[PDB]
C-alpha cells in the first residue's frame, strides 16, 4: 500500500480546526485513510502540534475509550509555518515532505482552506516546488470559485494551466449527500421512472433549498455574495443537472460529469422577469434572532439590496425537457430548513372522472429526512367511482464531508464540479448578477421565518406549477 | 321515491339464508335501500316469516338495541309458497305483489338464489307472469352460467330472449371489492402508471387466487365443476379484463364492460403446453383438517382426475399487449389465502450497475390486508454506487356483497358479467376444459398447505418470470 | 352458389337510371355479381323493361361487343308498378318474386332509391310481404339520414322496430373510396406510423373536402340541407373517426365500426366560435357558371343564409387525441376539388437548427389523384448545415360504388353508417344547426373559385396550425 | 481577409497530382479559397512548378476557357525540395513561407500527402520549425491512422504532444458525402422519426460498403491491411456513429463528435461468432478482370489469407439501443457498388391483417444515386383487405474533397476523426484483428461479382434480420 500526505494549507484556520481536522481524525479512527498517512500543516502562523490539539480538540468528539488511537493519529500530524507567496517557506515544506518516512514516492494530497485571494500563489508555489514526482498530486479547491464568469475563468484557468483536469477537486458538501447520490440509480436502475422522465409527462420542477435562519452575525461575508452564489449557482444547479441529466455510458466520473456539463449547455441565460428576489426582515413576533432584519446586523452594509431569497425559473432546451419549467428556489430565515425535489407531472389526457383527478408529484427529499415519495390517486373508499389523493412512500456510517475525502483520497471525481461545469454555471448566472449588482433592484421583504415573498408563488403559478394545498397527510 | 319490491325466491336456501337475507338486513339498517322496501320469498317449502326469522337470526348479526328496526324489517317480509314451475304459483306471487302497497308500480329485483338446473322456467314464468309494467324488472343470476361454451350459449340465449341486457344482473363476489375497483382509478387516474403500462415496459403478468383450505367436506360440488370453472373462469378473468383493459370512453357501466369485452376478445384458445394442474393431497405432518386429501374425501367420487390447482398461461394479442405473457395462479389447499395482482417490468435498457438491478414490480394485493406497493432499485447507504431492492408503498362500509345489491338497486351494472364476457371467457376455456374432461390427465400432486406443484413455477419461469428470493420485507 | 334478387324502388328515379342499373350492369358484365342474380324495379309510375332500357343505356355505357351479354343482363331484369303504401302492390311485388326461379328461398336485396319522405311506408310493407323466409334480406338506405338529432332518431328507431342491425346498409359512397379504405391499413400495418399518430406529436389535424362547382341549377335541394348536413356530416366524420379510431381487436365489421363509434362519442357538441360559415357570390371576372352566386339561383329562396361553406373544430377528448384540434372544412364553387387528410406534427424539441425546421406534416389525398405524401426537412445541397422542406412521396377494376354494393351482397358492413353512428354525429352536430336556423346568422361571402373565407384560415391558425408557404413542389 | 498557405508535402506523390491539386485547382477556380492562398509543394525529389503542371494537367480537368485563370493559379504555386527528416531544409521551407508575400502571419494549412512511416518525423519538425506565430496552423492527416489500438495510439500520441486537437484534421473522404451529412438533419430535424429511432420499435440496423472490383494490381498493398482496416473500421464505423448517435446539444464539431465517440463506448468487442470473413475468387463465366482471384494477383503473397469480405453484428449497448443487432457489411469483388443505411423495424403489435405484414424498413442509400425511402404496408386496390408492400421514396456543387478541405479552411472539425473515437474504433476492432492475424482463419470463398459467402445472410438471420424477398419496386 502506498503512502498519503495530506497537507492541510491554512491549517490554522477556523474551516480547518471545525472541519478538517475532525473529519480526517474519524477517518483514521474507522481506519478508512491510508494506512501510511502523515497529515502536515502549513499557514503563516507560528502554532505547534499541541497549538493545534488546544484548538481541535472540542470539535474532535473523541472519547476517553480511544485516547491511545488519538495519541497515535497526533503523532503522524506536523506543522511547517512559512508563508503563502515565499519560495523558501515552499522549498522548506518540501523538505520537510521529503523527511517524513518515505515521503518522496508518497501521494500528495494539498488541502486549499484559504480565502480565494492567495489561491493563485499557492497553487503556482505548490506546481512548482511541492509536486511528488512518483504519486500523484490531488488538489482540494474550496469555494468560492469566483464570483461571476470573467473572474472564475480567471482562477480556472490559472489553476488548470498548472494541473491536469484528474489532479483538481472543486469541493462541493452538497454532492456527496445520500440522497443526492441516490438521484441516479433512482432514474437509471428503474424501469418505472424511465418512460415518464420527460417533457411529455412531466409539467414542472421544482427545485428547493431552505433554511430556517438568516445570516446570524456574519452577514458582512454573505453580503458581498447574495443567495445566489451561495446556493443558486451550485446546490441547485447541481440538482438540476442530476435531475435532467442523460443516462451516462458507465458509471464513471468522467460520464457522469459529461452528461451534466451536457444538460448545462442546453439551458440559456437567466432573465429578470424569471427571477423573483427577497431579503428577510425582523420579525417583532418572533424570539431570539427571528426579531433581526438582514439590514439590523452592523456587519451589513447599510442600504443594502442584497437578496437573502431567490426563485428563478430555467429552461433545458433540449429533446427531454423543452418547455418544462425548472424553478430553482432557496432562501435564507424561512420557514423551515429542506432540500428537495418535485416533480409534477401533467394532467391525464382525457379524464374519465369528472376533473376530481389532481396532478401525480414525485418528491425527492434531501433533507431534513431522506423521504422519496410520489402522490398518485387512488378510489375513496365509499360507494361512487371518485378518486382521492393517496402517495407511495418509500419505506426503509461516515458522513458527507468523510465521504468526500475519502473520494480525493480513491480518485473518484463525480462528487467534484469540473471546470467546464463551472463554466456553464456562470456563464447562466453571469448576466443576471450583473444586471442585479448595476441596478440595484430592491429585494422584496418578507417576515423572518415565513415562506418567502407571495412573487414567488405567482412566478410558480404562471410558469405552471398549480398548488391545490388539499393534500393532507398523516405520519 | 318509487317502490322496489326484492323477491328472494328459494329463500329456504343456505345461501338465502346465511348471505342475502342478513345483507339485505343490513342495508335496511344503514338506510341504503329505499325507504319502501318489501321483501318476497317464494320457495317449495312451507315456511313462514316466523320460520324465516327463526333459521335467519343466527347469522343475523343483530343487536338487541336495535330489536324494533329488526321488527319492523321483519313486518315489510312476506312470503309465498309454490312450485317453480307452477302458472297458478307464479299468478299468486303477481297477485301479492301487486297487493303489496303501490305494488303495481313498484320496481321489481328477482334474486335468484336457485339451482341452475331451474333457472330456465323461473325466468320463462318471471317473464311471463311477474313481469311489472311500469317499474324496470331486474334479475339476480348466482353462478354457475354453465360449465362450457354450449350450456352457457343455451341458458344465456334462452335468458336474453326474455330480459335485455340491462335487466340481467350475474352476480359474482370478487367485481365488488375495493381493490378489483381501485384498479381502474389506479390505472387510470395517474400519470406515473400510463406510459409503463404497455409491452414495451411490462415482462410478464401474474394474478394470483390462493386458499390455504381444501373442499372441507363438500368436495363432490367441486367435482363437478373444477378449479378452472371455479376461479380461472371469472376471478382471475375479470382480474385479467381489469389490468389489460384499455381507457373506456368514460365511466359508464356499457363503456367499461366494452373494453372489457374487446380485451377478452384478443385472447386465443388456452392449449395445453401452457396449463399445469394440481391435486392436493393429504399432510402426514398436518393438524386436523390439513391431513385429508382430495381423493380422502367421501363426496369427491374415487379415481377423481379434478385439479385442485391451475395455472395457465394467457396471450392478450393486441398493440398493448402482444407477447406479455398473462399467468394465471389459482388453487386451495395452498400456504395462504391471497389475491394478487403482480406486474414484472423489463429489465432496463443498457444497464450500467453491472446486472447488480432487479426487475422492477409493481404489485397489487386485493387480499388479504389490501396494499399496493412497487419493488424498486434504491441506492445502498455506503460509499460503493450500489443498487439494493426496496418498495414504495401505498400508505393510509358495507362490504361487496352489500355494494354489489346496492348497485343492483340503482342500476350499474359495472361489476356484473355481460353475455358477451361471459361467452368470451367460456370460448377461451372451453376447449382445454374439453380435453381435460376427455383425456382425464393426471393432476400433479401437491401437500395441503404447499405453494402447489413445481411445475407452475417451471412454467413461470419458461414464459418470462424470473423470480429472485432475495428481496427481504420487515413491517 | 344461391340465388339473389336485386329490388331496386325508385327504378324510374334520376339516381336509379344513373347509378344503379348501370353498376349492376357493370357488375354483372364483369362477372362480380351471383350467377343467379335477378333485378327487379319499383315504382308507381307504369313502364316496361324495354323503358327502362331505353331510359338508362346513355349511362350503361354500352358498347356493340356485349350486345349478346346486355340482352342477358335484361333478361333478368323484370319492372312491377305499384304504390309504396299500397298492401295489395306489395303483395304483387311479392308474387311476382315467388314466380321468379329459386324466388322463394332467393337472396333479396332492396335499394331504397327513393325519398327518406317515404322510407318508413316502404320499410314497413317491405317487412310485412316481401322478406324472404329462407334466404337473407338487406335493405340499402340513401341520405339523407334525418335532418336532425330527433328526425334521424325518429327513422332510425323506424326501422330498427323492422330490421336487424345487420340487415340495414346505410349506403355512403365517400367510404368505399380507395384512400379511405387505405386509411386503416396505412396507420394499423406499419411501424413507421404507430407511436407518431398521438397528440404527444400531432399538432392538428385537417380534413379537407372541397369542391370547384356551386349549386348548378338544384339550390332549392341544397337550400334546405346546407353544406355542414352535405358533406360534414358524414364525409368529413367518418374520415375523423377513421383518422382518430384506436386499432379494432379484429378487420370484422362490427370492430371497425365499434372503434369509429367509440371515438364519435368522445367528441363534444361543436360550439359556435369554432365554426366559419361562409356562402360564395359570383365572380364578375369568371367565366359561365362562375359569375352566379349562390342566391343568383331563382330556386333559392331569396335572403337565403344557408352556409355553402363551413369549417368547424373538433376535439376528441380521450388519451390519445386530448387537445389535439381537428380542423373540418368544406365548401362548394371552391379553387379546386380535393378530399384531403393532413396531419401537421409539432415542431421537434430541443431545435438544434436556429428554428429554420419547419413541421412534418402526413397528407393523405383521397381524391383527385390519390397520393400519400409526408413533407420533412431534409438537407440543403451546399457547404452550410442547413435543412430544407422535402417529401416522401407514394409511388405506383370497379369503382366505389359497385365495391359498395359488392359488399352489400357479401354480408361486410364496414363501409356503411351504424345507427349508433349516426346518432353521435347528430349528437356532435344538432345544437349548432339548430342554432344556425334559430338566429340565421349571415355567411361570410365569397367569391366563387376563391379558397373560402379567411375567417377560415384565421381559425385554423388560431386553433393551432401554422401555414408556411415556403415549401415549394415540382412534380 | 487573412492570407493562407496551403502547403501540400509530398506533393509529388500520385495522391497529390491526381486529388489535392486538382481539388484547390477547382476551388480557386470557384472563388471558395480565400482571396490571398498561396500553394506550396515539398518532396525530396528535384522537381519544378513546370514538372507539377507536365504530371498535374493530365487530371486537372482544365478547359481554354480558364487558361488565364490557370495561369493565375500556378501564379502562386512554389516547389521547395527537400529531405521529411531534415531540419536544414524544414528551415529553408520555412524561409520560403515567410519570403511568400504576407506569409510570417498567414494561416498555414500543412496537407500530409505521405507514407505514414514519415509522419512522425514530419509533425515533429513542422511543430518545431514551420508553425505561424500569428496564425492559425492546421495539419491534415490521412488514413492509415496505424494499423491496430497499439500503433494508432503511438501514432495519435506523437501527433497530439505537439499539435492541438483543434489543429489536427485526420480527414475521411467519406463524412464529407451529401448522403451521409443528411443523415443528422433527417434524424433531428424531423418528428417522424424521432419517436421510432430506438429499440423498441426496430429489429436490426444494416450497414452496407459494396464494391464491384478487386484489388487490380494493388493486392499486396490491400494485403497488409484487408477489409477490416480499410472499409469497416472508418467508413461503416462511422456510419454507425452517425445512425445511433444521440442529439447532439447544438451543431457545434465538439457537441457532435462527442456524441459520436459516447455511442463508440457503448458497443463492447467484436466476437469471432459474430463475424463472416470472405476472400473472392476468379470468374470462370466473367469477363476481363471479373476472372481473375484474389490471388490471381501476382502482388499478392502465395497463401494469403487476407478476407476481402466481411459481415461484422455490433451492438451498442445503451438506453436506446440495447439488443439492436448493428450489421456492418462490406466487401469487394462484389455484384454491385452500393453504400447504405438500412434499419428493419418491428412486426406490428397486434397483427389485424393475418401475418400478411412485412417489416417496414427505412434505407438511405448514400451511393450510387443518393436516395431515401420507406418501404411500408399500403392496401391492395382490390376487393379484399388485403395489404401490401410499397414505399415513401424521398423526392428530388462542390464535391465531398473540396467540401472538407473547405471545412479545414473554415475550422469545422464536424466532419473529421477525432483522437478519441480513433482510440474507440481500434479498442473495438482490435482484439478481432489480432485473433484473425494469429490464428489464419480461411476466409470463405466467393465468386467475383456475387453478393459474398452465404455464411453472412446466414448471420444475418441468425441476429435478427429477416429478408423477405417479394417487395418489388418498378422506377
Ligand atoms: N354459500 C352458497 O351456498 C353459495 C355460494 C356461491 C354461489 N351459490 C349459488 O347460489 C345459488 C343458490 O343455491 P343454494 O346455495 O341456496 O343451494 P340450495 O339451498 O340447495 O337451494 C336453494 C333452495 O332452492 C330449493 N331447491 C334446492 N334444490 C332444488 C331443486 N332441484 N329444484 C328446485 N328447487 C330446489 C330449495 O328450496 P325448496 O325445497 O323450497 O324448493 C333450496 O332451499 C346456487 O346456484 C349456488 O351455485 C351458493
Ligand atoms: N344521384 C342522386 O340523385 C343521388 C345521390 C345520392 C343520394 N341520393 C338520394 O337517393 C334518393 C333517391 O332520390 P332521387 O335522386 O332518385 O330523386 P327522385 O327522382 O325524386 O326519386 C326517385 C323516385 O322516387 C319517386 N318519388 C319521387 N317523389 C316521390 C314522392 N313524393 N312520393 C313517392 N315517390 C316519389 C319517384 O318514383 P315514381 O314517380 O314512379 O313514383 C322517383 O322515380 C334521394 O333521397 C336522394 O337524397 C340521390
Ligand atoms: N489516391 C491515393 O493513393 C490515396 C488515397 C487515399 C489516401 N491515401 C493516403 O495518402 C498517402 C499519400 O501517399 P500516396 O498515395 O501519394 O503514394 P506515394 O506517391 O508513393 O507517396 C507520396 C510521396 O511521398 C514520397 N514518398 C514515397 N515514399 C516515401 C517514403 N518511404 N518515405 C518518404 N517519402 C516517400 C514520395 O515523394 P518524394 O520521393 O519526392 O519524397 C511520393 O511521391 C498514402 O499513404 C495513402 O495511405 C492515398
Amino acid at each position: 500500500s502506498d503512502t498519503h500526505i495530506f497537507i492541510i494549507m491554512g491549517a490554522s484556520g477556523d474551516l480547518a480546526k471545525k472541519k478538517i481536522y475532525p473529519t480526517i481524525w474519524w477517518l483514521f479512527r474507522d481506519g478508512l485513510l491510508p494506512e501510511n498517512t502523515f497529515i502536515v500543516g502549513y499557514a503563516r502562523s507560528r502554532l505547534t502540534v499541541a497549538d493545534i490539539r488546544k484548538q481541535s480538540e472540542p470539535f474532535f468528539k473523541a472519547t476517553p475509550e480511544e485516547k491511545l488511537k488519538l495519541e497515535d493519529f497526533f503523532a503522524r500530524n506536523s506543522y511547517v509555518a512559512g508563508q503563502y507567496d515565499d519560495a523558501a517557506s515552499y522549498q522548506r515544506l518540501n523538505s520537510h515532505m521529503n523527511a517524513l518516512h518515505l515521503g518522496s514516492q508518497a501521494n500528495r494530497l494539498f488541502y486549499l482552506a484559504l480565502p480565494p485571494t492567495v489561491y493563485e500563489a499557492v497553487t503556482k508555489n505548490i506546481h512548482e516546488s511541492c509536486m511528488s514526482q512518483i504519486g500523484w498530486n490531488r488538489i482540494i479547491v474550496e469555494k468560492p470559485f469566483g464570483r461571476d464568469l470573467q473572474s472564475s475563468d480567471r482562477l480556472s484557468n490559472h489553476i488548470s494551466s498548472l494541473f491536469r483536469e484528474d489532479q483538481i477537486y472543486r469541493i462541493n458538501h452538497y454532492l456527496g449527500k445520500e440522497m443526492v447520490q441516490n438521484l441516479m440509480v433512482l432514474r437509471f436502475a428503474n424501469r418505472i421512472f424511465g418512460p415518464i422522465w420527460n417533457r411529455d409527462n412531466i409539467a414542472c420542477v421544482i427545485l428547493t433549498f431552505k433554511e430556517p435562519f438568516g445570516t446570524e452575525g456574519r452577514g458582512g461575508y454573505f453580503d458581498e455574495f447574495g443567495i445566489i452564489r451561495d446556493v443558486m449557482q451550485n446546490h441547485l444547479l447541481q440538482m438540476l443537472c442530476l435531475v435532467a441529466m442523460e443516462k451516462p455510458a458507465s458509471t464513471n466520473s468522467d460520464d457522469v460529469r459529461d452528461e451534466k456539463v451536457k444538460v448545462l449547455k442546453c439551458i440559456s441565460e437567466v432573465q429578470a422577469n424569471n427571477v423573483v428576489l427577497g431579503q428577510y426582515v425582523g420579525n417583532p413576533d418572533g424570539e431570539g434572532e427571528a426579531t433581526k432584519g438582514y439590514l439590523d446586523d452592523p456587519t451589513v452594509p447599510r442600504g443594502s439590496t442584497t437578496a437573502t431569497f431567490a426563485a428563478v425559473v430555467l429552461y433545458v432546451e433540449n429533446e427531454r425537457w423543452d418547455g418544462v419549467p425548472f424553478i430553482l428556489r432557496c432562501g435564507k430565515a424561512l420557514n423551515e430548513r429542506k432540500a428537495e425535489v418535485r416533480l409534477q407531472f401533467h394532467d391525464v389526457a382525457g379524464d374519465i372522472f369528472h376533473q376530481q383527478c389532481k396532478r401525480n408529484e414525485l418528491v425527492i427529499r434531501v433533507q431534513p429526512n431522506e423521504a422519496v415519495y410520489t402522490k398518485m390517486m387512488t378510489k375513496k373508499p365509499g360507494m361512487f367511482f371518485n378518486p382521492e389523493e393517496s402517495e407511495l412512500d418509500l419505506t426503509y456510517l461516515p458522513d458527507a464531508y468523510e465521504r468526500l475525502i475519502l473520494d480525493v483520497f480513491c480518485g473518484s471525481q463525480m462528487h467534484f464540479v469540473r471546470s467546464d461545469e463551472l463554466r456553464e454555471a456562470w456563464r447562466i448566472f453571469t448576466p443576471l448578477l450583473h444586471q442585479i449588482e448595476l441596478e440595484k433592484p430592491k429585494p422584496i421583504p418578507y417576515i423572518y421565518g415565513s415562506r418567502g415573498p407571495t412573487e414567488a408563488d405567482e412566478l410558480m403559478k404562471r410558469v405552471g406549477f398549480q398548488y391545490e394545498g388539499t393534500y393532507k397527510w398523516v405520519n
